RNA sequence: AACAGAAUAAGCACCGGCUAACUUCGUGCCAGCAGCCGCGGUAAUACGAAGGGUGCAAGCGUUAAUCGGAAUUACUGGGCGUAAAGCGCGCGUAGGUGGUUCAGCAAGUUGGAUGUGAAAUCCCCGGGCUCAACCUGGGAACUGCAUCCAAAACUACUGAGCUAGAGUACGGUAGAGGGUGGUGGAAUUUCCUGUGUAGCGGUGAAAUGCGUAGAUAUAGGAAGGAACACCAGUGGCGAAGGCGACCACCUGGACUGAUACUGACACUGAGGUGCGAAAGCGUGGGGAGCAAACAGGAUUAGAUACCCUGGUAGUCCACGCCGUAAACGAUGUCGACUAGCCGUUGGGAUCCUUGAGAUCUUAGUGGCGCAGCUAACGCGAUAAGUCGACCGCCUGGGGAGUACGGCCGCAAGGUUAAAACUCAAAUGAAUUGACGGGGGCCCGCACAAGCGGUGGAGCAUGUGGUUUAAUUCGAAGCAACGCGAAGAACCUUACCUGGCCUUGACAUGCUGAGAACUUUCCAGAGAUGGAUUGGUGCCUUCGGGAACUCAGACACAGGUGCUGCAUGGCUGUCGUCAGCUCGUGUCGUGAGAUGUUGGGUUAAGUCCCGUAACGAGCGCAACCCUUGUCCUUAGUUACCAGCACCUCGGGUGGGCACUCUAAGGAGACUGCCGGUGACAAACCGGAGGAAGGUGGGGAUGACGUCAAGUCAUCAUGGCCCUUACGGCCAGGGCUACACACGUGCUACAAUGGUCGGUACAAAGGGUUGCCAAGCCGCGAGGUGGAGCUAAUCCCAUAAAACCGAUCGUAGUCCGGAUCGCAGUCUGCAACUCGACUGCGUGAAGUCGGAAUCGCUAGUAAUCGUGAAUCAGAAUGUCACGGUG
C-alpha cells in the first residue's frame, strides 16, 4: 500500500541527505554516528523548526548544514548555541564538526515544517478540522499546486479511528517525473497517539 | 402609639434527547434506573455520591381521575385503485332528493312587538376591606319557547300549463342471450375378423406393466360415450356468474332512422324478494376419456411428494339442495361540463365518383396524451379531473371473521358477531446496494486441449495431539502449517530446578569515600566472598575542581505482565482488477438521479460518433530500470586482426582493428502499402527492418473492505507487579513421541548403472580475511606459507553432453534408511544435541486409491554454481547459468 514517495524517486527527482564514500571496514562505523546525530539534534531543536540535516564527509573530518526557517533563534547573539554545540557534537562524533545554517524562506512549502505545526495545534485542544482547513489554504495562497493532508488516530472519540482526508489541487503519485515532499510527525495528546501525513506537491519535472 | 434588637423565621425536585441547566469519583451485563426512546460487559455528562447549575417557593414532588394536544367518531373539520375500508349482482316497499312557465297561499324563512327564560355564577362599568382574594350596586347575556304584525326571493302545499327528462306506437339491422327436441364428421377406447412375427410402452436413465395362450403395427366391421378443430379477433351478447357444431321450435333485451302521441309519469333504496362459477349433498339414470382417495415401480439420509404404470368417487343427464371465491376494473348506481391523435365492432349521414373513397355524428370496445389530481406508482370523455342526489362501509397489530347466543341447512357449514390478554409496532408506494439453480454481452491455465507431480514407501521440516519439572509465547478456510527464525551444544532464552541479590544491571538529583588502574591468590558448580606486589594521575584562584570507583538514604529504576475491539506505525487481502468521486447546472415534495448512459472499439471509464449536462481530480497510458541493433568518447589488470619476437605461453615488444567494459546517443511512431469501418476511431493482411503493432521482463497496486494480523521490532492511553511478575549464575529444556495433516527431497532402474579418458558457463565473495605451489594422509585433511586489498591473487575442479569398456532388466553391480566400528574440524566444552570421512551391514520400495495442484516458450522438465545469516551447521530462502 503506497510505497514511500522518496524511496521510489532517489534519482530522477531527489537525492540523498548524506553523501560520503566508505570502505567495507568502516561503512557501519559512520552510520551509527550519523543516526544518533539526527536523534540528538531534533531533541535539542524542538523549537526553531528544522526540516533537513545534511551531512557531507570531506577529507577526514565533517560538514553539517542544519536548515531552519528561523536562524536567529539558533544563532543567538553571534553563535552562543553554534560554538556550544560544536564543542559537543565532537563528543558523539570524534571528528571536528562544521555547522552551517541556511534559511527556509517560504516555510509553508516544506512538509516537515508544516506537520510540526499540526502537532502543536492538536495538542492545544484545537478542533481537528479548523486547524487544518486553515493550514492548507495558507499553504495555497503562496506556492504549491496540490496538497493532501491525512489526519488519523484517536481524534478525540471513545473507540474511534477515523481518518480526515482533505485535499486541494492536483497530486500525482504514480509519476516518477514529479517532485513530491513527504513527512510524518506524530502527536501525543492526553489520550491516544495521532499521526499526521503530508504530501506537498511542488512543480513537476 | 411606645419599647427590645438583625435578633424570631428555607427548603424541594431535576440536570442523555423531547426540556431550562455538568463535570469529576465509586460501580463494572453486578447492583440498580425509567413518561417514552432505552442506558450498565472496566475511562458511565442516564445507576450511587461530590462540587456546580437551572426551575419553582411556604411549599415542592409522585400516584389516581376528567377535558385538551387527538382533523384519533371529523356538524363546524377526515376517508374507501394498491396502506384498514365499495355488499357477488339485480328488482323494489318505508324513507331521502325534484326539469320548466304563471297564479294563489304563508306551513318553513327573515324583520319587529309582547309574555317568559328564579336569584346566584360567568362577562362589562363602577363602589367598599391599607392592596388583593372577598363583598357589593347598574347593565348585557341566558342562544330558548309561545302569542301577534308585516314582507314573498327560495323550499313546501294548492290551481293551471310547457316539452328539453322518461315511456309508447313505426320501419330497420347485429348477436356463443335463454329453453325444448333433432342430426352430423374427425379422433379415443372396448369387441369381432384377416394378414403378419418379436418385442411394445415408458423415462435424466431405468423399473412396475403388456407380449408367440400371437402384442404393437395393419385392414374390415359393430357398439357406445362426452366434447365441438380451422373460422376466432384488445370480436360479440348478457344485470352479474356465464355463453362457441348445424336446423327447426318457442322467447327476452339492445341499437338506428323517420314521425305522431302521453306531459315530469324521474332518481336511489334500510329492511324484504330473486338469479347464485366450481367442489360438495339427496333419489334415479348413464360409464368413452380424464382422474383426488388408493396400489406398485423409481428417486431419495428419509419422500406421505414431484416423475412412471394402473385406478374409484366424481366430471355427463333429469329433479331438489347448498350459497360462498383473487365472485377483480382489488374502482356502488345515476346525471352534467372539460385539449388532442391512432385503432376497431354496427348504424345512419353528407360527398366529386372510380374508390384500396372522404369528412362528420351517435352506441360500444382498445393504445398514447395536456390541464388537472395523487404519498408515489399511475388514471386522464370507459377519470382516480371539476360538481350534484341517495346508499354501503373503515378506526393500530395479534387475539379473530374466531368463541358463545340467534336464524337458516339433511349434512358439510354459512350468516350476525365480542371480550380478557399481549406487543410498540403492523402495512403502502418508491430509492441506493447486495443477492438469483432470471435474462443479455465480455474476460481469465476457468474448462477443453498437452506435459508433469501430490495422496504409496523412505528420510527432511512445520503444525495438531500426547506427555513432562518446563516442552516459553504469537500466526487458524482460500489470506496457516520450510510460518516470525537470514542458523536453539551453552550463549541466544523469554520457560523449568536451584544457588543469590534489594535505590538495584542501568537514569537523574543527595551524603561520604578514594585517581583511574594493576593485582597475576585461595575458597566455592559458578554467582560471589576475601586476600592482592603494585598505581597515585589529571586542570590547578593551589583553595580545590572535574574525572572515574565504593557505601548510605529518598524520589525512583525496571517489566518479553493484560488490552491489535483504546490507538499510531508497518504489511497481507480482494486485484494490477478497471474502476471510484467532486464542482457548477437542470429534473424530483424527498432519499436519489444525471454526467459515468447509446452505437462502434479497446489489454483499459482506452478512444470515436452521439447526447441536459459542461468540466476537473484519482486511476489506466507514458515518465524509471533491464535485455536485444547501431553510432560516438575511452584502452589497463581487459583485447590479439596486422607486425616482429619467442622458450611457442599475448610469453614479449607492440597495436587501438576487435571482443569486452560503461558513459552518452539514435531506432518503432500503425510510420508506410493494400483492403476493410460512418472512411472514425480502429481492424485484417503487406513491404522494409536487429526488433511490428503496449518487442520480452521488473518496480509502480485507486476510493475501500475484512474492528484481518502484530502491545513480542519499535512508539503510546490505561491497568496491575515494585523484598519481585524485577535482577544474577550454574545444569535442564524448546531437538520428548502409539498417532493424524501440510509442504519438500531422493528413489523404485537398461532414454539406465559403473570404470577409464575428455568439452564448453554465468554470477558472486575475500587485509580481523582468501588461505595457493610443494608436502604428508584409504579419505575427510595436516603441514607449508605465497600472492592479495583486487577485471591482477585466491575462492574455483561447473555438471548434464560426448568416447571406450563392462552391466542383461535380477529386489538387481537397483536403492540407499537403519546400525556396529574407526577417524578428522570448529569450539572452554560434540552425553542428552553438530557436520563430514573410512570400513561393514543392508531394509521399505517393482510408478503409487478416491481425489488434486502447477505451467502457454528460453516456458515446463532435468543438471550444476554462488551469496546472505554464520566459530561450527541447508533437502529451505534468495540469486546465475547449461540442455531444452
Ligand atoms: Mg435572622
Ligand atoms: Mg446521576
Ligand atoms: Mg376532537
Ligand atoms: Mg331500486
Ligand atoms: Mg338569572
Ligand atoms: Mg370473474
Ligand atoms: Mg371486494
Ligand atoms: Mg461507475
Ligand atoms: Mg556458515
Amino acid at each position: 500500500q503506497k510505497v514511500h514517495p522518496n524511496g521510489i524517486r532517489l534519482g530522477i527527482v531527489k537525492e540523498h541527505t548524506s553523501v560520503w564514500y566508505a570502505d567495507r571496514k568502516n561503512y557501519a562505523d559512520y552510520l551509527f554516528a550519523d543516526l544518533k546525530v539526527r536523534e540528538y539534534l531534533q531533541d535539542k531543536l524542538k523549537s526553531a523548526s528544522v526540516s533537513r540535516i545534511d551531512i557531507h564527509r570531506p577529507a577526514q573530518t565533517a560538514r553539517i548544514t542544519i536548515h531552519t526557517a528561523r536562524p536567529g533563534i539558533v544563532i543567538g547573539k553571534k553563535g552562543e548555541d553554534v560554538e556550544k554545540l560544536r564543542q559537543d557534537l565532537t563528543k558523539q562524533m570524534g571528528v571536528p564538526v562544521h555547522i552551517n545554517i541556511e534559511e527556509i524562506r517560504k516555510p509553508e512549502l516544506d512538509a516537515m515544517l508544516v506537520a510540526q505545526s499540526v502537532a502543536q495545534q492538536l495538542e492545544r485542544r484545537v478542533m481537528f478540522r479548523r486547524a487544518m482547513k486553515r493550514a492548507v489554504q495558507n499553504a495555497m495562497r503562496i506556492g504549491a499546486k496540490g496538497i493532501k493532508i491525512q489526519v488519523s488516530g484517536r481524534l478525540g472519540g471513545a473507540e474511534i479511528a477515523r481518518t480526515e482526508w482533505y485535499r486541494e489541487g492536483r497530486v500525482p503519485l504514480h509519476t516518477l517525473r514529479a517532485d513530491i515532499d513527504y513527512a510524518t510527525y506524530e502527536a501525543h495528546t492526553t489520550y491516544g497517539v495521532i499521526g499526521v501525513k503530508v504530501w506537498i506537491f511542488k512543480g513537476e519535472v
